[PDB]
């Protein structure tokens, strides 16, 4: 018998409890994230500021539901305050000061296929939880994957529920409608996996002609980066990047794929990612 | 960085915390106001009783937002209780025992143009705050303006949000930033009617009254208005425009020199004080 | 920087510039095609006559757009004239006197699997261009596939846009970039049907119980015709003729298939097509 | 009898006639503006690239109609081409290499009340023309005001019809909403900046949004201490929050401060310096 507590929205002023700096930690889909400090405990946290409405209410609601998952940024508290005579949802979440996923990769000198497998597995676990409780994330990108600390054993966490949406013998179609909201995360996972293995996206710019290469599904595994990467992985990427949403792999089939399943049985083959990523600081702005 | 705390609705029985008398302190647009006493502290407060529904929820919500302003009656606590098997919003507010604005004026024996300017400025300040946070009061009348105490330095405060309504890149016109109808300009009319009474003791509008209002027929008759400066008559004339869009905005009003420099307005005495008691009859 | 010129509709009478014979060169979905001669140059061209309306305007507009592709019949000029007191779009296009695709195949005495691969690749290229500019052809059939000349190095070209229709950050999924129904996947079926006929000489769907065999997906690879054809090709055909539109292969997947990719590494195995086609002149009317 | 010619859209490829560089000359509301050169004549022009649709068709249509006005950027040619298999309106317009209005002010070391009057008058003329042919611009801002050359006698010209809209006793002759009066506000904002170097509505934010709807601004010293009460009064009247209380373009062009530009005091303004001294919060 597992129940978890529901969300108690705090109504007192947030400045009673926290010292709010104006150092920006990230730009969210609807409002920025600031650095804040626990007045009593001195410890550091992140504050996301949203203007109260049905949209913001849903973000908080869905995020809170997912907050249980180890690979989703944890909500610490939610405040409802008045800010310049308008209502506000202020979300306090744990501080992910390990930085973005591709910043950590970008800082070495090498990255291996086995480590890419481990990273993909923990992203996968976040998506798997979300899908199992009928939530599509709809915005799984590089900027939304951050690490808890700089320490080498930090946990990778998924952030930002600004685009998240609820997805609702007896066959699965006969148990509630459900459109393509979910399969759209599976594409993201494909795009991230591709970047993790070579350092660049599968879809380029040069650029209104990028938009067509995406709908056509024109990409490649060019050498030298991909010459080492096993056909088994390319085949997995090929399957997450199908242009037809229903041809795409589901999160359960993904988590059961042998490359993800047995992360520790994946060859230690080194990838170019680490260098290709710093060597290309320009067109990453 | 100013945040103010939001509204925490108490759910325990109000009678745990307050002794509720049944002395009526006023009749609100939707429910009366009773005198109550803090059980622990002995101190006196006012309780407004509302039946829970979307209407009452908005009154509380809007009033709480405005409660910060120094010239708006301060909400102390909001209770949600069961009263005769129905849900209830009970609002506890500070006690305004100085009485109504025109009751204080009515009790002397003289009132001056400069004081009228100081009164008008503090009503203005309440309206100014409301408008700035996108709330129209829609019911600014003599009965809604009360004083905190009888002491001569008491603050004047506005009450009753029963009619209040909400009114909704960097060089953009005000019309292109959200629709907004005439909700606000309607307070500006009240302000003109109050100002008129403040300076002479009777209203500017006396079934043929209904048409004099829509026509805009009123005057500044003597002897009351013969001392009053043309500058003030001109300001009243402009708040009482029958066409809502021709009417002055609350910012233009707070910037008008008569309101701006209250202390440079002539000390000229008005008839208000006497005309008001001399006319106790047709004020019921 | 590639721009190509847009469409200038000529308004002068077409008979100023061309001699119009009444030899019919084909029947289009909305108006027949006549043989005409350039008055000044003596050279031969084809004229398609359409009655001006939103439908005909779209054909011209879409055909002009695709006219740049090497494997699509080239539009020479478009006239807007009065014919019997009604407005008219007259389209002048290059003369494809090499005749229909299956007429050329039918005239030998043998056809090989490698040539079928080369034909399919060039039809594919036309579809690929169209899809990449968001146009579905919707009428890819034997009669719409003609050769430029009789000379053995002639180019195969696609005609008739009477059914053609338009089909409408940087990690964003293909579904989230505009709706789009099954218009395109319907060309992919035609490609399968054409490929099947090219390898054996008859259609996969035969002689009101035909209508049900198509929706059921009942067809075979009967002997003796199909006994030489590699399992690789049968598998590609099986995948284009999927009854469920979304299970069907996309044009990019198709142009990447090794059988199409390396036309010149396909076995030179002879097919029955050439003979089966003339031997069955009857039920082809 | 004055007829002017209508718009002939050229259908041939633009690269036949022009050499198209990719030096960006400005960012428009729907597509950027590039520097191009007349292949035959060597002369320089600006190209705006739009994707064909009803929106872009209207921009070109409305712009063409206003192109006659001396104070509106002149369209040279309009091409309809295929770019990556999609149709395209390409607009060639005269090259305004004198740069933006506030860049030219920002480059001296002084600006006078009389010159501000002359600038406001020529912006007003553009709006006046547009309104008289029933078009509201709806996007009169600092970036849309450019000069033809650097030469000191250059003409100031208005650009960008991406937001322009057609606007159809005076009330009995066709409906018409507040489209027009919204240009009149821009005119006030621009006049304010021209006289002191900063906007009337600040950031430092979500509280700027409310100061605009409330109409809270001032004429603070030292900048405004020389500026005549007559001008402050005109600005006050363009910046009325109520659109119908706002002055019309005809009333504006008739105001004595605009009418007799050359009888306006030569009083120097702070604008020139306040503008460079505040390069930061202007990005
Ligand atoms: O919801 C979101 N969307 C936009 C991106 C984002 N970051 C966060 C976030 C959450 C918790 N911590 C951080 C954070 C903390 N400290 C950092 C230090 C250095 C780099 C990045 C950091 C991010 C960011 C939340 C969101
Ligand atoms: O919202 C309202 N509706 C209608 C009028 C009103 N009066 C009040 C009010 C609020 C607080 N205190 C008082 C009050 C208290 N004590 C008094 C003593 C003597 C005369 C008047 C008094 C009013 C009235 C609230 C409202
Ligand atoms: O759009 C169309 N509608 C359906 C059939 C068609 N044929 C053509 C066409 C176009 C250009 N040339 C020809 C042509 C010319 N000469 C031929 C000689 C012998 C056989 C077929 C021929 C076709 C046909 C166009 C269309
Ligand atoms: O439609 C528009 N909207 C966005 C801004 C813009 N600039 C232009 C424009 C038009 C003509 N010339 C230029 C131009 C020419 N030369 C320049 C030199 C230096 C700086 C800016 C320049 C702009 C810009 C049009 C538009």
């Amino acid at each position: 018998f597992h129940v978890k507590s529901g969300l108690q929205i705090k109504k007192n002023a947030i400045i009673d409890d926290y010292k709010v700096t104006s150092q920006v930690l990230g730009l969210g889909i609807n409002g920025k994230v600031l650095q804040i400090f626990n007045k009593r405990t001195q410890e550091k946290f992140a504050l996301k500021m949203l203007q109260d409405c049905p949209k913001a209410r849903r973000e908080v609601e869905l995020h809170w539901r997912a907050s249980q998952c180890p690979h989703i940024v944890r909500i610490v508290d939610v405040y409802e305050n008045l800010y310049a005579g308008r209502k506000c949802l202020l979300i306090v979440m744990e501080c992910l000061d390990g930085g973005e996923l591709f910043s950590r990769i970008q800082d070495r000198g090498a990255f291996t296929e086995r480590e890419a497998s481990e990273i993909m597995k923990s992203i996968g676990e976040a998506i798997q939880y979300l899908h199992s409780i009928n939530i599509a994330h709809r915005d799984v990108k590089p900027e939304n994957l951050l690490y808890t600390s700089k320490r080498p054993n930090a946990i990778l966490k998924l952030t930002d529920f600004g685009f998240a949406k609820e997805t609702t013998y007896v066959a699965p179609e006969v148990l509630g409608p459900e459109k393509y909201d979910k399969s759209c995360d599976m594409w993201s996972l494909g795009v991230i996996m591709y970047i993790l293995l070579c350092g660049y996206p599968p879809f380029y710019s040069n650029s209104p002609g990028m938009k067509t290469r995406i709908r056509m599904g024109q990409y490649e595994f060019p050498n030298p980066e991909w010459s080492e990467v096993s056909e088994e992985v390319k085949m997995l990427i090929r399957n997450l990047l199908k242009t037809e949403p229903t041809q795409r792999m589901t999160i359960t089939e993904f988590m059961n794929h042998p490359w993800i399943m047995q992360s520790t049985k994946v060859p230690q083959t080194p990838l170019h990612t680490s260098r290709v990523l710093k060597e290309d600081k320009e067109r990453w702005e």
